[PDB]
């Protein structure tokens, strides 16, 4: 935790994969299985 | 403010918040109460 | 441009100001005048 | 490598560049050629 910018790149890593998580099921809309 | 990238950061994380709440409400459309 | 992380600043701030500016389009479709 | 930065820099870009691959094929549907 030396360098300051690291919770900023955490913190887009965590809203990044977020993001695509609720893309992929918005796009897929059913679960389909 | 030592840091300038500071000012990079603060503005991603605003435009953020604002990103995920437009978002909200429009995948919601109806308030629903 | 001493710091090198200015050109992922000026990245993302055109890439911004472009989703936002193509999202707005989407969500309004028609122009409407 | 020498800025740790960098690899938050790459990491974006390459989503970035995927975000809208993706949006275009999303927004565009048909291929239509």
């Amino acid at each position: 935790m030396f360098e300051p910018f690291q919770i900023l790149s955490i913190c887009s890593f965590i809203l990044s994969a977020l993001h695509f998580m609720a893309w992929t099921i918005g796009h897929l809309n059913q679960i389909k299985r």
